[PDB]
């Protein structure tokens, strides 16, 4: 772990500077697993992109629907540590495709998952997430996936959805995130500061120990890396004073290789956490 400690000042010039921002973020390792990790034919074809995998160390394993064949019980996911290391406080997976989608509900169901978000914009469900759930009701692997209720927000749609499989009733919010910025200026900050602190609110909802909140877009790295690395960093700024983005981009990297995976991604957090700085100073 490399480590910048960013004090109010510091943070909002750090934001500002694109040069320091990327000679510090291209130090960074990737990480990237080496696909000759995973022996496994027809491995690719559960993998959006061929060599973005998990980290072996990190990775969601399924105990379904035939644990001891490797592809079957094999998903592109990690557990992702939170903020001061706690384990398991977020997946990062890649968004499901026509093969994968079982996988992914699967993994909901094992997880106790509560909360989804999506980071994935209205014009990219093409191939960057294969819609997944229901327009009412679905069924995979044992699981029937209700959408109860649609609530539309500015920058967000939530479904209050209901996971029956047996007798055993869950529920699950997805939130849906509407307002990705193409160009990451910091006029685009607030939505995402938004959906940060209503994710949080809902998971602290849950009580203790809450079981692993899903979060993707396509590849499970870039918008996937951001999301959770500003809800990190807002922990550790209400908590410390203070925020280190690049010692919390190290604690994803650890993780799953490629959080956080472009520069302007990379300026787009320092935008969020310059913003919120602000926002509590006032």
């Amino acid at each position: 772990s490399m480590s910048r400690v960013l004090q109010a000042e510091e943070l909002h010039e750090k934001a500002l500077d694109p040069f320091l921002l990327q000679a510090e973020f291209f130090e960074i390792p990737m990480n990237f697993v080496d696909p000759k990790e995973y022996d496994i034919p027809g491995l690719v074809r559960k993998n959006r992109y061929k060599t973005i995998l998990p980290n072996p160390h990190s990775r969601v394993c399924l105990t379904s629907p035939d644990p001891d064949d490797p592809l079957s019980s094999y998903i592109n996911a990690n557990y992702i540590r939170g903020y001061g290391g706690e384990e398991k406080v977020y997946i990062a997976t890649q968004g499901p495709i026509v093969s994968t989608v079982a996988d992914f509900w699967r993994m909901v169901w094992q997880e106790h998952t509560p909360i989804i978000v999506m980071i994935t914009n209205i014009e990219e469900m093409n191939e960057k997430c294969t819609e997944y759930w229901p327009e009412e009701q679905v069924a995979y692997d044992g699981v029937e996936i209700t959408v109860q209720k649609v609530i539309h927000t500015e920058d967000y749609r939530l479904r209050l959805i209901s996971l029956k499989s047996g007798t055993e009733e869950r529920g699950l919010k997805h939130y849906w995130f509407t307002s990705w910025p193409d160009q990451k200026t910091p006029d685009r900050a607030p939505p995402l500061l938004h959906l940060v602190r209503e994710v949080e609110e809902a998971a602290q909802q849950e009580g203790p120990h809450c079981a692993p909140i899903i979060v993707h877009c396509s590849a499970g790295i870039g918008r996937t890396g951001c999301f959770i690395a500003t809800s990190i960093c807002c922990q550790q700024l209400r908590q410390e004073g203070v925020v280190d983005i690049l010692k919390t981009t190290c604690q994803l990297r650890q993780d799953r290789g490629g959080m956080i995976q472009t520069c302007e991604q990379y300026q787009f957090v320092h935008h969020v956490m310059s913003l919120y700085e602000k926002q509590l100073s006032h």
